[PDB]
């Protein structure tokens, strides 16, 4: 499957793509404002994620640090990134269907649209000013708005027991972005697409 990753933000981002235990395609790349990066994701990929990283510095070897979404200091991510990260999530070719969603379960750093470029389903978007409106206790110094599990590490926020409800913090994310997951047991906003669809992820779509 083909994913076109487009940076419409006025600032540079370092896109990342991983399935948790391996990179997808090159795993990461700098995107200046307006740039597009096309990656190929193997059919059958389960649990892939794409995210943006902000305020990164990398040396020649591709090692460094980012203020949001850092994946162990690497430009080419092999593992998932440190919150806060708005997440585009996907599982492809699962019994004939693709499943896509946007998630704020690991916080929010950059607004995002995640849409198919082929026919048969709708896209999803979280483009509100979550960082500007972020509750004081969730604000991350490097930038972004953390989720409550990252900040407080309780069974309720992290849904450790498999039973948890919405919270004051999850409801904040849900009010600004209804079509994104706001906590682990949120009513799913996953979109079902035909298997082998292609997609575009746009940072700062508005």
């Amino acid at each position: 499957a083909t994913f076109e990753i487009v940076n419409r933000c006025s600032y540079t981002v370092w896109a990342a793509a991983s399935k948790g235990d391996a990179a997808l395609d090159a795993g990461g790349r700098q995107l200046n404002s307006g740039e597009s990066w096309t990656i190929n994701v193997e059919p059958g990929t389960n649990g892939g994620k794409i995210w943006a990283r902000t305020d990164c510095y990398f040396d020649d070897s591709g090692s460094g640090i980012c203020k949001t979404g850092d994946c162990g200091g690497l430009l080419r991510c092999k593992r998932f990134g440190r919150p806060p990260t708005t997440l585009a999530e996907f599982s492809l070719n699962q019994y004939g269907k693709d499943y896509i969603d946007i998630s704020n379960i690991k916080g929010f750093n950059v607004p995002m649209d995640f849409s198919p470029t082929t026919r048969g389903c709708r896209g999803v978007r979280c483009a509100a000013d979550i960082v500007g409106q972020c509750p004081a206790k969730l604000k991350a110094p490097g930038g972004g708005c953390n989720d409550a599990c990252t900040v407080f590490q309780t069974s309720e926020y992290c849904c450790t027991t498999g039973k948890c409800g919405p919270t004051e913090y999850s409801r904040f994310f849900k009010r600004l972005c209804p079509d994104a997951f706001s906590y682990v047991l949120d009513k799913p906003t996953t979109v079902t697409c035909p298997g082998s669809s292609n997609y575009r992820v746009t940072f700062c779509p508005t």
